[PDB]
């Protein structure tokens, strides 16, 4: 029901592509460039919507540059209000 543990989305999404280490796989490539059309967006949504209620749709998910998946993995990211849009002036 609730996740006590959470992994990097690289060990999920990249693992769909058969990657994780990216030894010779480019990291500037958009997720759609990688192969996102079907599962590589559904899997993501089904994870994030339940993990952190973070539903980022395909138009945004398509630019998740593989390691960006672990950046928005939602673990230790939202300490207080995710990134907190707060700027003085």
């Amino acid at each position: 029901g609730d996740g006590e543990a959470q992994r990097d989305l690289v060990k999920a999404v990249a693992h769909i592509l058969g990657i994780r280490d990216l030894a010779g796989i480019n990291l500037d490539s958009s997720l759609a460039d990688l192969g996102l059309d079907s599962l590589m967006g559904v899997e993501v949504r089904q994870i994030l919507e339940r993990e952190h209620d973070l539903v980022l749709p395909i138009r945004e998910v398509r630019q998740l540059t593989l390691r960006k998946l672990q950046e928005m993995s939602s673990k230790a990211g939202s300490d207080t209000e995710l990134a907190a849009p707060k700027s003085k002036n």
